Formats: structure tokens, sequence, C-alpha cells
């Protein structure tokens, strides 16, 4: 249905492991967009070809508004390149190194957010799998988007193929390899809701491997700034035992999470 004759590139929107996104308009329509283009090869030799095309079919079936739109696809004879809707505010990632660190109405706001997301895509038995602050991406009207479904899975699920990122925002049950279900997005809202306030990931490290003795000891402490609401909701979410972790629900509702966030 499309070809890259129907699109005139643009900036650079960010890098990933794989290959660019970049900024694009539809030449007939005048619809601006983002185009992720992947390397054929680099997606053979690293063996994730299955989490590309999964990103495609999980995403592509998602209407809620604090999801990323895909629109579609296309390939050449050498790159795969997805059609996404364009954020135009960038990146969390990117915000957090412009502010340091968010107050609790902007954390309290982008939980809100990512939970409504996230029940939204557990309402349809889909964990994300990958929530990390370089993927949420930021609207026109600066709302949450969560983007990037290549490892998103129909829960529950064991992992078949060996992360190799960063294990900051990934529970126990993920690294240790063993199952795991839809509790693993309320382990990584718990460590962005900690990032956001305190600017750090709690398990942060010079090495993967101290990452994984702090991640399955569960070994984080507050800074005096975080107030009692905050640590408290925190807390309820870095449990080891995913069954001990709340619904998000419990979240939503959390007295913490309805006094400062800004709901429409
Ligand atoms: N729709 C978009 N709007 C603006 N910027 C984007 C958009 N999509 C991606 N980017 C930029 O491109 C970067 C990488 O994109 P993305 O996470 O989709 O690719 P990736 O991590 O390499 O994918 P995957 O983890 O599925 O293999 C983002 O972190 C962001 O900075
Ligand atoms: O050579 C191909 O035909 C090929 C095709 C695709 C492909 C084609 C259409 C949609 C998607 Br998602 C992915 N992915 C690859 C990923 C890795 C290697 C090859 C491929
Ligand atoms: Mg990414």
């Amino acid at each position: 249905q499309w070809a890259l004759e129907d699109f005139e590139i643009g900036r650079p929107l960010g890098k990933g492991k794989f290959g660019n996104v970049y900024l694009a308009r539809e030449k007939q329509s005048k619809f601006i967009l983002a185009l992720k283009v992947l390397f054929k090869a680099q997606l053979e030799k690293a063996g994730v070809e299955h989490q590309l095309r999964r990103e495609v079919e999980i995403q592509s079936h998602l209407r809620h508004p604090n999801i990323l739109r895909l629109y579609g696809y296309f390939h050449d004879a050498t790159r795969v390149y997805l059609i996404l809707e364009y954020a135009p505010l960038g990146t969390v990632y990117r915000e957090l190194q412009k502010l340091s660190k968010f107050d609790e109405q902007r954390t309290a706001t982008y939980i809100t957010e990512l939970a409504n997301a996230l029940s939204y895509c557990h309402s349809k038995r889909v964990i994300h799998r990958d929530i990390k602050p370089e993927n949420l991406l930021l609207g026109s009207a600066g709302e949450l988007k969560i983007a990037d479904f290549g490892w998103s899975v129909h829960a529950p699920s064991s992992r078949r193929a060996t992360l190799c990122g960063t294990l900051d925002y990934l529970p126990p049950e993920m690294i240790e390899g063993r199952m795991h279900d839809e509790k693993v997005d309320l382990w990584s809202l718990g460590v962005l809701c900690y990032e956001f306030l305190v600017g750090k990931p709690p398990f942060e490290a010079n090495t993967y491997q101290e990452t994984y003795k702090r991640i399955s000891r569960v070994e984080f402490t507050f800074p005096d700034f975080v107030t009692e609401g905050a640590r408290d909701l925190i807390s309820r979410l870095l449990k080891h035992n995913p069954s001990q972790r709340p619904m998000l629900r419990e979240v939503l509702e959390h007295p913490w999470i309805t006094a400062n966030s800004s709901k429409p």
C-alpha cells in the first residue's frame, strides 16, 4: 500500500538500537509523521525479526490516547519502515535531562497517564515490558504516550531474547528469566516514579552486575525530599513478589496520585 517514494524525509527525531527515527511528510495528504527505519541485516544478526513483527501486530490494534499510533509499514530490499504518529514534544528522557527532576504534579500526572495506558493494554492481556523514559513520548498538549512495542508480548510469558540493555526498569522475575505477567509493568511504574522525583532510577550502578544484585535484593533508599505519600506508592510497587504489587486501580486511586495528578 505504501512505498518510500510517497514521503518527504526530514530531520532525525531520534535513534535507538537498530536504526534512526525521522520526521517525514506524506506528499499527497501532507500528513506529518515519524518514520522508524530498521536495517534488516542488523535485525537478522541480533535475532529480533519476531520482536519487530509483534511490535507491528500488537501496536496497530491499539487505540488509546496515551499510546502512540502505528499507522502501517512497508519494506525495501534492505530496510523496514514503520509509519508512526509523531510526538512533537520529544521524550520523557530529554525532559528529565533538562529539568533534572520533576515535581510531584508532573510525576503524578505522568504516572496517571501511564497507568491508564497500561490498564488499557492489560485489558487485552498485553504487557509492554520496556517502559523506559526513552520510550515515553510527549504529544502537542504535553501528554505522555507509550512508544516502542518491540518487547511487548501477550501475558503470561517467558523471556526468549537476551535483554541486552540496562536492567534498570526490569523486575526480578524477568531478568531471572522466570515466567511473568502484567505485574512486570507495575514494578517498572515504580522505578519511573522514583526516577521522576529523584531523577535517577533506584538501582543505578556502574555495572549491569551490581544493578542485578540491587534489583534481586530490592535495595533502594530515598533522598530526604521524597514525601511519605510518594514513598508509600513507590514501596508498594517495588515488591519482589509480583503477587504483592497493587492493581492499576490502586495506583490510580492512591491518595498521593489523586491529590497531585491533574485529570481532564
Ligand atoms: N513518534 C515519535 N516521535 C518523536 N520521536 C520519536 C518517535 N518515535 C521514536 N522517536 C525517537 O526515536 C528514538 C528511538 O525510537 P524507538 O524506541 O521506537 O526505537 P528503538 O528503541 O530502537 O526500538 P525497539 O526497542 O523496539 O527495537 C526514541 O527514543 C525517540 O527519541
Ligand atoms: O528480508 C525480509 O524479507 C525481511 C522482511 C521483514 C519485514 C517485512 C515486513 C514487515 C516487517 Br515488521 C518486517 N523483516 C525482516 C527482518 C530481518 C531480515 C529480513 C526481513
Ligand atoms: Mg527504545
